[PDB]
C-alpha cells in the first residue's frame, strides 16, 4: 500500500530457495546460481547487480514473499561502472503457481508498456494505485541497453 | 467488481465439461472438442488461440463458473501469426439455464454495439460500472476479419 | 431500482393464466390466446412478437407479477422482417385490482407522452428513477405504423 | 508526526554508546569519541557542533532511538565562527539493524536529493508527510562547504 | 487552544518562587527580585511594567505554570509614560527543565523571526494555531527600544 | 450563545448589592444609589437611564451574575430627551474577583476600540462569536456625549 | 419553527380571558371586550376584524398560549370594505409576565422596523428564523392608516 | 441564418416549374403536378398537404431558390384530418445541379439519422448551426406512417 | 476549414488524367482504369465503391485538385451488398510532387494510427483542426477487411 | 511556428554541401560522406537511416537552412529491421557559426535531458513553444542503444 | 525579454578590453588577464572556468555589452573536473558608469538573496520578469565553495 | 510607476543646494551641512549613512527633484555598525512650496501609519500603487532607536 | 477622481472673500471672519482648527472653488488639545448659487447619515465612486461633541 515499507534484499537472511534462476555459473545446480550473493540494494563489491550472459528475451525470476500480501509500486535503479537499463517490460503475478498472468491497468486502452528508468541515479517509480492481492511477481523485460541489471526493490502493504 | 481478479483458464485444472461448443475436430463428441487444450491466456504451441472452421453468425461458447459472482470488465486480445480480431458482438447473461439474454446498458440510446480490438498487441478494455449478477457469459459476434479467434478473459469480483 | 434485473419471459415457465388479453386466435376461450408462445425477448419462430388483427385504440395487457416490487425502466424494442413500432403511449399501475391509473411523472408541466423507439435495432431506454410501488402494469399505446407488436421487457428491483 | 515533539540531544542524560561514530579523538576506543559533548542543540563552549577531520564521504551516524516511532521532519542549523553548511545528503532507515535504505519519497520521478540549508540562521525544513515506521536513521552526505557541521534534531510522532 | 482563558498574574496570589529573575534590586537574594509587584496586566503604580538595568541580551525569565497545558497565543503590550518595545525575540519551551530549545514553525523557510508590537495601545497578537504540549516558556529578546519592558500574558487551553 | 435569552433587568426581583456602583445619590450608603430603580430596558419614569454626575473616566459597574455563563453579544441603546452616547470603551472579564481583565479579539491586530451606537433608536450590536467563560462584566467608557447613559442588556448562552 | 402549524383562532374554543385588552365596548369589563367575537381568521360577518376607537399609540394585546413553544413567522392580512393597514411595530416577548421586552435581530445594525402589509389580497410574511423560546407575545403598532385592524395569526413550533 | 425569414410558398406567385415532381395526376406532364396549389403553409381547402399514391422509397421534391443563400434550420408540421408524419429522412444540397449530396454534421459519430415531428400541432425543429452555403435542398424519406404529407418551410438567411 | 464544401466526385467532369492508379482492368493503360466511372458519393450501379485484386499492402490514389487549398476534415463510409471497411491507413500530403510525408498530429505521444468505421451506415468522421496547406492527399491502408473499398470525400476550406 | 510545414529531405534537391559530417564511408572525401542518399523521410533502400561506424559521443550534424526561420518542434523515429534508438541529446543553434550552444528552457529548474523516444513507430514529438531564431541546429547524442540511426525531421515556421 | 537571445562570448570576437578585471596573471597589465580566453559557454582545454587566487569577498566583473537593453534572466552553470559552485550574490546594474547599485524585487519583503546553482549539470534559471533597462551588469558573490567559477550567460531583449 | 529606475545619489554630481538640512557640522552655514557626503546608497567610509545629534521630533530633509514626476515606492535600509531603523514616519508632498501635505490611502480606515523596517539587510518595500504627482518629498520620522540614520531612495517614473 | 489632488488650504493665497461665515469676531463684517487663518491643514499656533462659538444647528460654510470640477472623496481629521468631533452630517452642492441640495447616494435605502469620525489621529475617509459635477460644497453638521471642528479638506478631480 502507499507507504514505506519495501521488503530486505539487503539482509541476505533470505534462501536462495526462493531466488530461482536458470543461469548456471559454475554447473553447479538449476535452481539458483547468483542469488542475492552479487544483487541487493546497493552492496559494494565485485558483482553491482544481476548480469546475464545469454541474451534471452523471455527472461523471468521467481520471488517467493513470506506470504499473500498486497504490492503496489516497484522502485528503478542502474548499475554502476558499466551503465545499463531497461527500455520495456511487464509485470506478473499469480496464485495456484500454475499459470501466468500479465499486468494490466484499467487507464491503457492501448498496447502501452511499462518505461522504467535511463539512469542509475534516476528513480523514476511506477505508483501502482490499484491494489494487486498477489504472492509471487516477475518481469518479462523485451529489451535492454547492453545486458539485464537492475536492482529491483519490491513493495509490500 | 473494480479489482484485479480474472479467472484462471491458463491453470487448466477446469474440466473441459463446462466449456461447451459445437465443433467437432475428430467426431469425438459433441459436448466439447477445442476445450482449453489450445486456447488459454498466453500459452505457446500449435494452436495459439480458439479457431473456427464454419463460418457460423450466431457463435456462442458456455462458461460455466463456480458459483453465481459479480462480473465487471472483459480484457480483450489478438492472434499471433495470422492476426484476427472481431468487430461486432454483444454479451449475455442468464440464470436459469432456460433462457438468453443481451447485455444493455443505460446510456445507450441508440443501436450501439461494443467494439473490442484490432491489434494484438493492444488491450482496449471495457470497464463495466453496472454490476451484473449473472453466473453463465456467452458472446454473439456478428462479425469478424477471417476467422473469430481470441483470448477472452472473464473478471470476477 | 437502477439495476440489471429484468423479468423472465424467454423461460416460459409462467402459466398463460397471467398474460391475460382479447383476441381469440381460434374461438379457444377468452383470458389468452397469444400468451408467451410467440412473444418473447428474442426468440426465433413464425411470431417474433405479439401480432395485432383489431386496431384496437385503447389495447391493454394484463401482467401479473410473483409479488408487489418497486418497478423502474423498461426496454424497448421493435420487429423482425416487417419493420413495426409505436409513437405515443403511457404506462399505468394499479394494486387493488379495481381501478386504472395514468402515470405521471414531476418534470412534466404539459401534456407530455413517452416516445419509445422507431427501430428493431435500437434500444431507447426510459430510466424511471422515481420508484413505483405497484405490481401489474399496462401500456395503453395510442398509435402504431401499421400493427401493435413491441418485445418489452419490464424491469424489477 | 506534523508536531513540536523533537528528541532530547541537549539534556545529555543518554549514554554516548548510542552515537556511534569512527573518529577517534585521543585513540580511547572506537565506539564513541565526539558523542553529545560538543554537538547539541544550541551549547555554548568550544566546539559549537561536531566538527570531521578525514574528508569521508560516506560518512555514517548511528542514532539509537528509545524504541521504532513514526520520524517526519528535521531541522536544519549551521555553525557559529565558521561558516559551515552541505550541500547534498540523504535519508536513511533500517528495523533489522543488518542493512542500509536510501529514503526515496513519491513525488520524485528524477534524481533529486535533499538540500539542507546555507546559513546558520536559516531554519529551512523538510517536513516529510509520508510516514516513516523506523528507528534508526542516518545521514550520508555526498559534500561540504569545508567541514561537516550540523546540529541535527529528529522529529518523532 | 483558540479560546479566551489566560493567566492569572494580576491576582498576585502566586509565589514569588515561580518567577525566578537575575536582578538583586536591594542585594536581598538570587531567586527573584522584582517578581509580579511591579509587573502585571494593567497595574497602577510606580513601576508599570518590568524593567531592567544591566543591558543583558541572554535575557529570560522562567514562567512555571501549575501543569502542563497546551500553549497557544500570547499578548503584546507596551509600557506607559516611556514608551518602551521590542523588536526581536524567540519563544522557548522544555519539560525536563535540563536544556532549551527554539520554537520554530512550519512555514517559516527562513530565518524569519518573531515581531511583537511598537506601541503601548497597540494589540498586535500571534495566533500558534501548532498545538505546543510544554509548560515552562521564555523569551530571548535580542533587541530593544531602551530598556525591556512589556506586560506578558500567556495563553493556556 | 447566538440565541435571544437577555437577562432580566426590567424585572427588578433582583437586589441592589448586585449592582455596585459608587455614586451616592443622598449620602445613603456607598454599596449603591441609583441600582435598578432608574435604568431599565424601557422604563417609563424620571429617569431614563443610569446618569453620572462627575465626569468619572475610569468608571465601572459590577455585574453580578447568577453563576458562570458563556456570554457573547450585548445590546446597544441611547437616551430619550437628552440624547446622549459614548463613543469608546472595553469590556471586562474577571473569575477570582481578585483581578481585572480587558477584552481582546483575535482579528484585532492595532489598537482598535469598540464603537457603540449614536442614536437611541439605533440598535448598532457586537455579536461576539468568540465563547466567553465568565461571569462579572465591566464596561470602561473612556469617551461621551455629556454624560454616561446607556440601557445596556447582556445576552447569555 | 419553519412549518405549517399555526394557532386557533377560527376555532373560538379558546375562553376570552386569554385575549386581554382594554377597550369597553359596553362598559362591561376591563378585562375583555372585543376578544375573538369579531376578529379571527376570515370570519364572515359584522366585525371582519378588530377595530380601535381611541387613537392609542402604546397599544397592547395579550396573547396567553398553551404553554412554551418556539415561536417563528406571522402572517400578514388586512380589511375589507374599508381598506386599513399598519406600518411600524415591533414583537415583544417575556416570561416571568413582570416586563417588557423588544424583539431585535443580529442583521439589523441600525434603528430598521419591520414593515407588514399594505393590501388585504397581499401576504407578505417575515420568516423569523432565529428560534424565540417565549411564551406571551405582544405587538407595538407605532402608525397606521386609519384603525388598526389586521387578522393575526402567530406560528408555533 | 438564426433569424425569422422563411420563405413564401404561402403567396403562390411563384411558378410551377421550380416545384418539380414526378405523380401526374391526370396525365397532363411530367414536370409538375401537385405544386404548391394544395401544398402551402396553412391552405384551408381539399388537400391540406402534399401526398403521395405510389411508395416511392427515393422520394425527391426540388425546390428552386432565387439565388444561392445560407440554409439554416426548417419547420415541421403534420396533416390534419388524416394524421400523417415522417421518421426518417435526409437533408440534400448541391450547386452544380449534377449531382446529389447528403447533409452529414460534425457531432454525429455513428449513423445517426434525423427524426422529424409526430404530431401535426407539434413544431420540433432542427436548428441547424453549421452555414451551408448552397441553393437547392431535397429531402430523401426513407419511412412514414401512410403517406408522405408534411408542409415544409425552409429558413433562409 | 469548418465548413461544408467538399470536393465534386459525383459531377464526374473531372477528367481520369487525374485519378492515377496502378489496376489494369483491361490491359488498356497504366493511367488510370477505374477512375470515377463507379467510385463516386452514392452512385447506383454495378461497382458501388472502388475494387481492389491484388492485395496490395502500400496502397495509393493520386487525387490531384484544382489548386492548393487547406484541406481539413474526411468523410468516412463503407460498401453495399458486401460489407468491406478498413482498420488502419495515414494521410499523406505533399506539394513538390517528388517526396512522401506521413501525416502526425500534436497530440500523439505515441504509435496511434487512425480508425476510419466499420459499417456503411455509420459517418465516423476525423475532425483535423490542424490547418494542412498542401494539395495532393493519398492513403496508406495498411488493412482490410476481404478488399479496399470506400467512398472518400475530402474536404476543401 | 505550431504548423505543419516540415523540411525537405526526402526531395534530395538538396546538395550534399550542407549536410556535412565526419564519417569517410571510401575515402572520397572530408565535407560529407552519407549525406542524404541513404537517410532520408521513410526511403526504402538498403540503408534505412544514417549509421555510425566509431562510437563518437561528442557527434553532430551540419544543417544548413534556406534562410533564418522560427523552428519549432522537431520528430522522432527509429530504424528498421535493427532496432536503434537514442536515450539522451540537447539541441543547439547558432548565428555568427563561429560558436556552440546548448538549447534550454524556462520551466527546466534542474538537469533535465530531453528523452527521444524508443520504438520506430512511436513518435513522441516535443513541442517547443519558445520561439527560437535560428538557422542552424545540431544534435549531441550522449547515448545510444547500439548505433546512432533516426530520421530526424525539422519544423519551421 | 522572455527569449532565446543570448549574449556571444564563445565567438570571442569581442574585444578584452569590456571584460576588466583586477587579477594579474603575469603583472602584463591591469585592466584585463583572464578575459574570454578560458571562461567561454563550454569551451574544452586548460581553463574551464574564470578562476580566483585570493579569496576576495567584494567581487566584480566589468561587462560592457554593445547599447543600452532590456536583460531579463541569466543562466547557471558550474565547472568540471573540480566541482565549484557559489551560494550567495546580488546583481548590479547601473547607467552613468559612476555609482554601483544592487538588485531588489518588488516580491522580496526580507533579507532575502539569490541561490544560484549547486552541481555543474544543474541549469537552475532565475526568470527576472521586471524589465530591468540598463547596460553594465555586476555580480558580488559574497561567498563559494572553494574558488569563484561559474560560466555565467547574460540574456537580452 | 512600477519599474527600476531609481534617482541617482550614490553620483554626487548633484548640487548640495538641493539637499537642505538644519545641523551645522561646523557652523559653516544654514542651507545644508551633511549633504551627499556621508549618506548615499551604500558608501564604504566613516560616515555610513545621515546621523542625527538633537532628537528632533519633526525632522525634515528636502528633496528637490528635477522636475515633476510620478513617484512610487521607496527602498529601506537600515545602518551597519551601530544597528538603527526607524518605527514610525509619514510621506509628504506638495507643490507650490508653500504648504505641507500628510501621504494618505484610501485603504486606510484608521490611524495607520507606515512601518519601514528594523534591520540593515532587510529589505522591507512599500509599493505605493496610487499614482502621486509630485516633486518634492520629506520625511516625519515620529520616533527611533538611538539616531535618525537610513539611505533613504525614492523611485521615480 | 480617484487621485491624489486635494485643495490648497494651507498655501493661503486664497482671499477670505471665498471663505464666507457668520461668526463675527470683533464685529469687523459679515462676509468673513475666521477664514483660513487659524483653520487649515495641519497649522500649528493659537486655534488649531475653526471653533464656533453659537451652538448653531443649520451650520453652513461656503467653499467657492476655482471652477467646476468633479469633486469625490473628502479627508476627516480632529482637533488637538481639546478632543472634538462630529457625529452626523450631510454634503450639499448647487451650481446657479440659488438653491441647496443635499447629497444621497444610490445604495441607500434608508435614513442612512454620513460619520465622520472620532480621533484627531484616526482617517476615516468617505470615498464618493459617484461623480458629482458641481463647485459649491457645505456640510450640515446636526451635531457635535462640544463645538464644530474638522480640518476639511475636498478631493478634486
Amino acid at each position: 500500500c502507499p507507504y514505506h515499507k519495501p521488503l530486505g534484499f539487503e539482509s541476505g537472511e533470505v534462501t536462495p530457495d526462493q531466488i530461482t534462476c536458470s543461469n548456471p555459473e559454475q554447473y553447479v545446480g538449476w535452481y539458483s546460481s547468483w542469488t542475492a550473493n552479487k544483487a541487493r540494494l546497493n552492496s559494494q563489491g565485485f558483482g553491482c547487480a544481476w548480469l546475464s550472459k545469454f541474451q534471452d528475451s523471455s527472461q523471468w525470476l521467481q520471488i517467493d514473499l513470506k506470504e499473500i500480501k498486497v504490492i503496489s509500486g516497484i522502485l528503478t535503479q542502474g548499475h554502476c561502472d558499466i551503465d545499463e537499463w531497461m527500455t520495456k517490460y511487464s509485470v506478473q503475478y499469480r496464485t495456484d503457481e500454475r499459470l501466468n498472468w500479465i499486468y494490466y491497468k484499467d487507464q491503457t486502452g492501448n498496447n502501452r508498456v511499462f518505461y522504467g528508468n535511463s539512469d542509475r541515479t534516476s528513480t523514476v517509480q511506477n505508483l501502482l494505485r490499484p491494489p494487486i492481492i498477489s504472492r509471487f511477481i516477475r518481469l518479462i523485460p523485451l529489451g535492454w541497453h547492453v545486458r539485464i541489471a537492475i536492482r529491483m526493490e519490491l513493495l509490500e502493504c
